[PDB]
């Protein structure tokens, strides 16, 4: 009885159906994650990069996807403002949940982009858009810094 969610509750409904159907036992853990992404990008490595996504995903941080954290993040990253958006991803960055993106935390994601595709430089690029959206330079990015930044 979510509704808390950009969804309605007769697309729930369905959501819940295809869960089940995709996942039976209501359980999709980092491995099955960690499997899937190797079917979607099979000319690289995303095993970084499946970890960082999988650990926004899991919000309770339990290591499993129960219902309520996919309908959710389903509801933020396909229907939901671009704020909240901007606030998922600045979840994925912060990969050590302490409010803040660093330089070698965002290296570590466009490291993680590089390393899933990587056969069809992160260093250069990273201190590119950490410099532009950095601005009261301190080293880290609040999720206003990376908001605005990437607006
Ligand atoms: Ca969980
Ligand atoms: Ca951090
Ligand atoms: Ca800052």
């Amino acid at each position: 009885l979510t509704r808390k969610t950009y969804f309605t509750e007769k697309e729930v409904q369905q959501w819940y159906k295809g869960f089940i159907k995709d996942c039976p036992s209501g359980q999709l853990d980092a491995a099955g994650f960690q499997k899937i992404y190797k079917q979607f990008f099979p000319f690289g490595d995303p095993t970084k990069f499946a970890t960082f996504v999988f650990n926004v995903f899991d919000e309770n941080k339990d290591g499993r996807i129960e219902f309520s954290e996919f309908i959710q993040a389903l509801s933020v990253t396909s229907r939901g403002t671009l704020d909240e958006k901007l606030r998922w991803a600045f979840k994925l960055y912060d990969l050590d949940n302490d409010g803040y993106i660093t330089r070698n935390e965002m290296l570590d994601i466009v490291d993680a982009i590089y390393q899933m595709v990587g056969n069809t430089t992160p260093e250069k690029r990273v201190d590119r858009i950490f410099a532009m959206m950095d601005k009261n330079a301190d080293g880290k990015l609040t999720l206003q810094e990376f908001q605005e930044g990437s607006k």
